[PDB]
Parts: structure tokens; sequence; C-alpha cells
């Protein structure tokens, strides 16, 4: 509360560390469904159904331009990518499996780097 604070967690490396995680997600062999925004002209149903599209290139641009106020807003967009994938793709599909795999890969790196 006013003039009463928990000890200051060092957040000075968060930007660099989120960048490194994002690099590792970008280079994973199962990243291909997530590298670029879904083409809303060429994928029937996507625009209407997925209210907030998100992809790794969009996260990269947001990260590089100071549009993440803190490491949690960064995690929320990464998770959004996988939540969107699950919304639109059957579990038993190459893309559906890719999303599960990437979400797992992310959540481990997230815990190991920050928890």
């Amino acid at each position: 509360s006013m003039s009463v604070k928990k000890p200051k967690r060092d957040d000075s490396k968060d930007l660099a560390l989120c960048s490194m995680i994002l690099t590792e997600m970008e280079t994973h062999e199962d990243a291909w469904p997530f590298l670029l925004p879904v083409n809303l002209k060429l994928v029937p149903g996507y625009k209407k159904v997925i209210k907030k599209p998100m992809d790794f290139s969009t996260i990269r641009e947001k990260l590089s331009s100071g549009q993440y106020p803190n490491l949690e807003t960064f995690a929320l967009d990464v998770r959004l990518v996988f939540d969107n994938c699950e919304t639109f793709n059957e579990d038993d599909s190459d893309i559906g499996r890719a999303g599960h795999n990437m979400r797992k890969y992310f959540e481990k790196k997230w815990t190991d780097t920050f928890k």
C-alpha cells in the first residue's frame, strides 16, 4: 500500500530474457504455423471467429518497440497464440499438435527462466 512495498525484484534483464525465449520459439521446427499472421483474406472463418489474432512476428515487433509493459503481458500474447490455435484447429491435426507442443516448450522455458 502507500509507502509499503515488497522487496524490489530485479526486472532489468526481463526484456533480454523474453527475447531469448522468443528466439527459441521462432527456431523450433514446429513453429511454422505461428511465424506469421494468419492470412485473413485466405482463411475462411478466421477473421470472425478469432477475435484477437496473434503470431510470433507480431510479438517480436511489439517486444522490439516497447509495447510490452512487463513480462506478464508478453506471456499473455504467447499464450494467446496457442489458445487461438486450439480454438481453430482440431487436436488431431498437424497444426493442432504443433500448438500443444509449442505451448509445452514455452511453459517450461518460462518456469525455468523466471520461477
